[PDB]
């Protein structure tokens, strides 16, 4: 289903699901390779920004989308980091993300801290170069 049709959006959804495991490194590597495919890049990034804009009980979409975005910034096409810097507000807003679950536990704190770290990385082009060498070595 069918004829080698794109599964880019589906792979991103899988990588950013509410499941309390993942995202898987092999799946993330597949998505990173697809970011060099201009058609797939658009599908991937749109889905990641959507997951980064979920809330509440879907907080893990946001947390896992940041893990995926970080991996793609470091391991994928340099167009990823460029688009993220262009859309930096969509990451910065997450430093304000709130969610208290029904057990009273602050899941939002994980989102806010991950966002803080991703923003400092994106603002530093030297850090991005260093991180890319290390990340590409992990990939290969």
């Amino acid at each position: 289903g069918a004829m080698g049709s794109s599964e880019a959006e589906i792979k991103v959804r899988e990588a950013t699901s509410n499941d309390p495991w993942g995202p898987s490194s092999s799946l993330m590597s597949e998505i990173a390779d697809l970011t060099y495919n201009v058609v797939a890049f658009s599908e991937i990034m749109s889905m990641v920004w959507k997951r980064l804009n979920d809330h509440g009980k879907n907080w893990r979409h946001v947390y896992k989308a940041m893990t995926l975005m970080e991996y793609l910034i470091k391991t994928g096409s340099e167009r990823v980091a460029q688009q993220c810097r262009e859309n930096i507000y969509a990451v910065q807003t997450l430093k304000d993300f709130q969610y208290i679950d029904r057990d009273g536990k602050d899941q939002g704190v994980n989102v806010r801290e991950k966002a803080k770290q991703l923003v400092t990385l994106l603002k530093d082009e030297e850090r991005l170069r260093e991180e890319r060498i290390h990340a590409l070595k992990t990939k290969e």
